[PDB]
């Protein structure tokens, strides 16, 4: 699968999971992103998480479509630094 | 492996998290499915955990028998929206 | 490489795990065990981790020692389920 | 890929991962090692996160450079002691 697609889908992700996050539990923009990193990378710190039934929600959804995607991202970005 | 029987496989596995942790942990049906969700896909918050030691044995066992489940059933889902 | 083999070398992990963190950290075997999951598994959720520099360098030899031979144990073990 | 340049390649990531929580986020060499390892390892216990922009940005990409490189480098450690 092109690399290139894969990227437009783990920023398609990335988007999707930050304003998800800012909107349902009201954190900023910049710690959504990285809330959004941290859970689609699968680290999980736990300093920022949902604390409402809808942000629970979505969470399982962005980890569903997330996951995966960020793992192949992440493959093939091994490929072309290494 | 068909993709539809993964999906029951990860959905029993689902169940069980989930009615495991409201039993034994005594969370709300809705935090214990987040929660199920968290554990499986490895991200790990900590906002929720196990606080018996029955609830530990029940989480190794979620573990262990989830993890691998929910990594091919992404895996497989990939397949399907890519 | 055989299953029973794959096997043995993950329990080998959690006996390393288990005591290593009852011994430095001080928490209970049982505990202890959970933890070892935990963190082998790449879940972390926190709730339990390492206070001394002692324990850190151990859990960085656990974390390095542990989390390939899980993920093959698990591959491994739902090939018999599956 | 030669073993022994996938062992370079994570010990400049360890490296880069160590002293930008370091000077970043002002923990001690030995707490950012530790830490260091926790995030690419995808651990994520949250004992030790970024409380600031930078740090949160520098985490972002520590976990897109660090996570591919440590899984790569953990699987080629598992060919040589098994
Ligand atoms: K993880
Ligand atoms: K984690
Ligand atoms: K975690
Ligand atoms: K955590």
């Amino acid at each position: 699968v092109p690399a290139t697609r894969i990227l437009l889908l783990v920023l398609a992700v990335i988007i999707y999971g930050t304003a998800g996050f800012h909107f349902i539990e009201g954190e900023s923009w910049t710690v959504s992103l990285y809330w959004t990193f941290v859970t689609i990378a699968t680290v999980g710190y736990g300093d920022y998480s949902p604390h409402t039934p809808l942000g629970m929600y979505f969470t399982c959804t962005l980890i569903v479509l997330g996951i995966g995607t960020f793992a192949v991202a992440v493959e093939r970005l091994l490929e072309f630094l290494i």
